[PDB]
């Protein structure tokens, strides 16, 4: 065949070795290279010479930092901080979330945006904040993704004083989410209101997938790798040393965000990771109410337990027909295109008054140490 | 302003960063990294559990070097041999240049050939040895030429008793081979009966690139390297060694007088027991330079060499390559200068067999496991090219 074999491996923008990913493992090596220790090397000196021209070039003509305006800083991730942008050309508003490398070589925490950028990029859902461009520097990983005006759940849920009918769409809309989760083959892990954006039009979608894992062959996942508020019993026992789990365990967090948003609270609130940590372990005795209706009140509980009984291990359809998800207004064949509780008030374009304020150098190396080298294929147009 | 400037750039077949050269960069990454020691290194294997899969396969579709059979060894260069193979599912005839990668960096000297790609690769020349693929694999560099049936001028000269008459053909044939090198933007520095090779009609082709330099925008050449074999170096090149080395192409018609001094008379001009001592004739080449009493050479053929072997700034040919045409040497009644190539040549090869090899006598270690990074695969990403 020749090169029909290979030209369709080149093309693909799924595939590891795309035209894309080709110049960042160029561009890795020459950054790498690229150091008067390393450069008394006769072979890294002979490289770095036939190309570093050229390859400066090609750094010039594709996407910078700079083709950005920072209208405002409107959230700060564990790494970098995610920005309110305005392409300079198109004039496009995006949301441009940045990943300091640095940061994260100075941690076994190298790996997890491959996930956050698949599911972005491909995911292709309603569901799932849409990634457009996925760049580098030396310093920084850029994700541009679709601008959420709508701000999260938390924020609505401090803001809004949420009655029984608005937690039956917003539960709904996770649900469906979730799902369109799951059968991506993946499981969230960690879901909660943070993660959960909402739109223009006031309607949810997924953000924060920097916690996700591919299910296995079964379903299951079987490694260690937060926070406890949200999490499920099982997935916290099983950091101490394996122990497999599954998609049920997003699950569970739905209920902790149907208990936080009737209530007031979350239902394992303690001032001290050690108390969450205790009271969710211990949920068969901790999770008590109120003025909740008793088909709420059973979702909840259908969710807060063990995931051998735990609702949805058989399917979505459990927690499809519960009758705490019977209303008039919305069917699950339609619920994105009917009015939602909360439609934000926009002023125009740049407007993020449902999100509040806010207000670093690699070391040169004496030998190889490869850097940028987990970095590369990250680089994705759409 | 957009990403389609970079998109030409890609395919772009002489260009640093097509995609063959991208993809011997993702490989020779590979090949430099994975090793116990190196692997050490969090970095280091975060990337070759994630690439060294793919990398693999990739590997497999590249031309290997057992896509050929070999059938018989008919040369060895400095860096390794050249085979007459037969490609497999082809069948056809290809003579294959193998370069020792490790050699050629043991050697410090593992940058000469980039340029004997490009000449022969892209030339287009009827003048110059033309390559079809050029491979690598972790040991070797592979080059995929046009086989050459008929020989050397080494073998013909040793064969034949060459009358002037045939130095008039082949000379000619050397200048216009040369004038197509120069008309490249290249000296060649190492013209030799050795590099001079004769095709199916035993008409030449020029072979050996390693030395070759490319002139800057003035058709000139800064080097302070004395690069090529002894008997044919110019005085300039020779002197160029120490201090500020300054030259053109005039130094490729040097050889050409010697080369035509060894077919007439038997010998080398400035031939002696030592190298230390061949240097020495060739510097002082007014005085060392005389023909023996003995042999019998026409009038126009020593005024041709003497006129080639002089001083740069009064050697023929410093003036155009138009002088060196018509000097009376080559006056004859069987080519002209605009078809010469389709004429019939002073000796034509008998070939049995497209795999005939009766023109060439028959003939007849790797790297350390390293500790850091070394990059031994890097001074050859991007050799990689196909037709
Ligand atoms: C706004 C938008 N529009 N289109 C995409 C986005 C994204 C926003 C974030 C995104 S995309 C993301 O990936 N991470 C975060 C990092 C900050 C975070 O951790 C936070 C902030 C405040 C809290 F009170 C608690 C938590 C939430 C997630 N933000
Ligand atoms: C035959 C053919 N067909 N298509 C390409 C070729 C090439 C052949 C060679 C090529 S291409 C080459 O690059 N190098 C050499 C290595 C051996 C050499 O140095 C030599 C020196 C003195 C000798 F008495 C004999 C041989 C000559 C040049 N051979």
């Amino acid at each position: 065949s020749r090169q029909r074999k290979l030209e369709a491996l080149i093309r693909d923008p799924r595939s590891p070795i795309n035209v894309e990913s080709l110049l960042d493992g160029l561009n890795s090596l020459v950054l790498d290279l690229d150091f008067p220790a390393l450069r008394k090397n006769k072979n890294i000196d002979n490289f770095l010479n036939r190309y570093e021209k050229i390859v400066k070039k090609i750094r010039g003509l594709q996407m910078k930092a700079e083709d950005y305006d920072v209208v405002k800083v409107i959230g700060r991730g564990a790494f970098g901080e995610v920005q309110l942008v305005r392409h300079k050309a198109s004039q496009k508003v995006y949301a441009m979330k940045l990943l300091s490398k640095f940061e994260m070589i100075k941690r076994s925490d190298s790996a997890f945006f491959w996930e956050e950028r698949d599911i972005m990029a491909f995911a292709n859902s309603p569901w799932v904040v849409q990634l457009f461009y996925a760049f580098q520097d030396d310093r920084y990983l850029y994700m541009v993704m679709e601008y959420m005006p709508g701000g999260d759940l938390v924020n609505l849920m401090s803001n809004y004083d949420v009655p029984e009918k608005w937690a039956k769409f917003y539960t709904a809309e996770v649900v469906l989410a979730l799902d369109a989760i799951h059968s991506m083959g993946l499981i969230h892990r960690d879901v909660k209101p943070d993660n959960m954006l909402l739109d223009k039009h006031g309607h949810l979608k997924l953000a924060d997938f920097g916690t996700c894992m591919k299910m296995d062959e079964t379903g299951m996942v079987h490694c260690d790798t937060g926070t406890p508020d949200y999490i499920s019993p099982e997935v916290l026992k099983s950091q101490g040393g394996d122990g497999y789990y599954g998609r049920e365990c997003d699950w569970w967090s739905v209920g902790v965000f149907l208990y936080e948003m009737l209530v007031g609270d979350t239902p394992f609130y303690a001032d001290s990771l050690v108390g969450t940590y205790s009271k969710i372990m211990d949920h068969k005795n901790s999770l008590c109410f109120a003025e909740i209706s008793k088909h709420a009140k059973n979702l909840i509980c259908a969710f807060l337990t063990d995931r051998e009984v735990r609702l949805g291990r058989n399917g979505v359809e459990e927690i499809r027909q519960h009758p705490f998800f019977k209303n008039d207004q919305w069917h699950w064949d339609n619920i994105r295109e009917t009015a939602a509780p909360v439609v934000p008030e926009l002023s125009s374009d740049i407007d993020s008054s449902n999100f509040d304020d806010i207000e670093e150098t690699f070391p040169i190396p004496k030998a190889f140490v490869g850097n940028q080298l987990p970095f590369i294929g990250f680089t994705y147009y759409r």
